């Protein structure tokens, strides 16, 4: 008889399916259906020397070999060793168990990658207060996915001796943040490595949005959300969806849009920094505050929310210089603002951050 | 101890390979490497009552049932039950199993006769950063085909010190086409190497229009979108579909047709480049956007809407030598146009393409 490894591996490379055919066998086989044959084993040479494609020295030596052995339903089993012998030879046999078994192999094999690398987006990266530790993005990619390599990349926020209301931080820190992904990211990027990217960042907002910017070409990313309580980056999925509404005040020709999502934005603090002269374009979330991203569901419909308005604004001004914005985002949402931006179809962005000194907004960055 | 047709149902319906990494275990189990966890089975509730996930009642009553069984590699077992046993609760593992499962009979389905060859028509082909890779082609041909060659055929937009505004590029992109088609994809249909063909276009429309026409007298192709959200070459089906309207305007001479479906286009960009003295035939979908091309029920109606249109324009202007075509088409639109173009019946073709940056419409490319 054969052995119960056999047919398992037989099993296993057949894909529990006829081979002539391809129909299933498995819910036969657990039915108990296989009286004639146990297993569906078709033995190519017979193990009978007497048998169809028989053999005085290689029956007995093919017997319990799974080389020997393929899948069939019982119809086509009596196919190739009763009604058509002569056109079922060892040879086309044989080559019909490579094509299926080689054919079953290729098809299991096609799957998006689980495995994938975590990358650091913060200041104080590698500190005992880090507000993104390695343990913890380890826990948040599961279970959509495993960390292929357990250390992250590190994007450092650098430590600086300019506050954010100074131009020359960000001149720093953009610069820096440029040098870093082209530096720690392009290399392994180019090398081929990485498959899927987790992203954890933790910025001044117009950071976020040029770290999604540089991550805009990817296409395996998840970004995550710092949540609140408690605390942690693993996305939850556990209130009603947040809802977005876009609208629009005005008529000047400097087109703007507000994005307030963890907080409100009032009109004044755009005119009172642009013109008088502006169309102010709003994208907003329903009871705005800094824990309203909560899911991952959250975060696309802010994608697909604000590719809508993008659309919408450009082709109500046609008549483009840029696009002046005025975010209060998420972590999450800013980079995703830099991510979906298409850098020759979409407005070019300027970027406006809130100098919590004295003073409203100013732009402290832009995207083309 | 789990018994031996559970271990033979467990390794067919999970295809031999890793629950959480896809890993092939066949070899491995051949081997005897499956040392610490025999067979690779791991029980999402263990079948310890003191184990991950165990349970005094449900443990031994699920210890030999195969619903509760997965396969593992070693390094994925160790994660699943030693590093991060709270994030994959018996849920998340039910998830896994029943996706795991369904994925690989679903694939084992297609039958040998449905295998295909990926076609590539884009720049830097084999690159990080080329937005038609290997593995989402051959994910996107599936359950419908399964790729019958591991590796793509690649025709590039080859690299050159040309410009596209300038003739030169498109003579050089049209003779490299033409090259890299005869050699790479003509010898092999011959012989019937190359059957089945799935198509992944992602280049200028005037040269995604000639791919077209190379295709024209193929009988088996399968032309593929780039979709956003998630990116992807995989057909989806969640939308309503595409609204397509077919209009005129004008009484002049010189006849044209407007294709616009990822976005608008207003009747001047026709009318000089071209003259006052013009017929402006229109084909535009409703709501036109660069992601509208979501099924492949989609394309099919492209296809005849774009064959009745063609028909109504050669019988409504029976003194007309030819046609000037103003593209703003998704990729997969303009490889059909290409394809269903009858050289027995309909007009000859003259393509414009949009200057970027110097502005207005030029004649690139020409079919007939
Ligand atoms: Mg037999
Ligand atoms: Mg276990
Ligand atoms: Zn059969
Ligand atoms: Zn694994």
């Amino acid at each position: 008889a054969v052995s119960q490894r056999n047919k398992l591996i037989l099993w296993t490379r057949g894909g529990g399916r006829c081979y002539l055919c391809n129909c299933a066998l498995l819910g036969d086989l657990i039915s108990g259906k296989d009286k004639l044959n146990k297993g569906y084993i078709a033995h190519i040479v017979a193990a009978e020397i007497d048998g169809p494609r028989g053999d005085p020295i290689r029956s007995p030596l093919l017997c319990d070999d799974v080389e020997n052995l393929i899948l069939l339903c019982d119809a086509h089993h009596r196919l190739i060793d009763v009604e058509a012998v002569a056109e079922y030879s060892e040879p086309r046999l044989q080559q019909i168990k490579r094509a299926h078994e080689a054919r079953v192999e290729a098809v299991t094999e096609i799957t998006a990658d689980r495995g994938t690398h975590m990358l650091f987006y913060s200041a104080r990266i590698g500190e005992h207060d880090c507000p993104i530790q390695a343990q913890d993005a380890r826990s948040a990619v599961l279970p959509a996915y495993y960390p292929k390599d357990r250390h992250p990349i590190a994007l450092d926020v650098a430590r600086s001796e300019y506050a954010d209301n100074e131009a020359q931080y960000w001149q720093f820190q953009i610069e820096n943040l440029n040098r870093q992904f082209e530096r720690k990211v392009r290399p392994l990027l180019a090398d081929g490595h990485i498959d899927h990217l987790s992203v954890f960042g933790l910025a001044p907002q117009p950071l976020l949005i040029h770290l999604g910017r540089l991550l805009s070409d990817l296409r395996k990313v998840r970004v995550h959300q710092l949540h609140r309580e408690p605390k942690g980056w693993d996305w939850r999925n556990e209130r009603p969806p947040v809802v977005y509404k876009t609208d629009r005040t005005g008529h000047g020709r400097t087109i703007a849009l507000k994005i307030g999502i963890s907080a409100t934005i009032v009109d004044e603090r755009i005119t009172r920094c642009l013109g008088e002269d502006t169309t102010i374009w709003s994208l907003s979330a329903e009871g705005a505050h800094n824990d309203i991203l909560h899911s991952e569901g959250d975060l696309q419909t802010f994608r697909s929310t604000c590719r809508r308005l993008f659309d919408a604004i450009k082709a109500a001004h046609p008549d483009a210089t840029d696009l002046h914005i005025f975010p209060a985002m998420p972590v999450s949402t800013a980079i995703e603002l830099g991510r979906i931006w298409m850098p020759k179809a979409d407005l070019p962005l300027h970027i406006y951050d809130e100098n919590r000194t004295a003073g409203g907004f100013f732009h402290r960055h832009s995207l083309g």
